[PDB]
């Protein structure tokens, strides 16, 4: 029911704002990355829709994983980083909000060939 | 640094395929208007693969005079982008033009590979 693309969308897309110390709380929640644990490691992404999927035809690097259908930004996007802290207990997962601007990489897949996984940031 | 082919691709390659503010978007995207504005630049709408195949394809000499340049056989979908008359750096303004023609391009090392754009015909 949800394509691999919606739920990148959904995981790691946050165009409305361009940048709260409780948004890692409120977003890993509203997200749903919350539901059957605690998701330890999760990055907003704050740019367009267009400009994150147009990552898909940048620079291809190795994924993470071995693979090679990964992809780094050529500019900097404004990010936020989301990490589980130490004394987080699901279910009240509670996150540092990191904010940073930082070439990401994701792996794209598909016709149209879109961004499905956020791989890192340098 | 860069590799030459690495540049060629985030200068020349847009394999994802379209707004009349297409080239204003993809210029700034792919690092072309920072320092100035790059005047003149194409883009192809072509697989990597599809590309990179022209260097087994017809040998023509260079703009330049070197003789390592090579002419798609086919045409090729691309995107002219020709800054304004009026466009002004740090405000680089592009006309986009969309085009059919073949492609012209350096090739050198292993993989023996695009590194230059010369020119559409
Ligand atoms: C590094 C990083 C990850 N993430 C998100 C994307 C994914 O939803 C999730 C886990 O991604 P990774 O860290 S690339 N991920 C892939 C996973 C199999 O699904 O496997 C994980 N793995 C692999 C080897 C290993 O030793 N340990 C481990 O946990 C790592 O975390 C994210 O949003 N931002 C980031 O900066």
């Amino acid at each position: 029911k949800e394509t691999a693309a919606a739920k990148f969308e959904r995981q790691h897309m946050d165009s409305s704002t361009s940048a709260s110390s409780n948004y890692c709380n409120q977003m890993m929640k509203s997200r749903n990355l919350t539901k059957d644990r605690c998701k330890p490691v999760n990055t907003f992404v704050h740019e367009s829709l267009a400009d994150v999927q147009a990552v898909c035809s940048q620079k291809n690097v190795a994924c993470k994983n071995g693979q090679t259908n990964c992809y780094q930004s050529y500019s900097t996007m404004s990010i936020t980083d989301c990490r589980e802290t130490g004394s987080s207990k699901y279910p009240n997962c509670a996150y540092k909000t990191t904010q940073a601007n930082k070439h990401i990489i994701v792996a794209c897949e598909g016709n149209p060939y879109v961004p499905v996984h956020f791989d890192a940031s340098v």
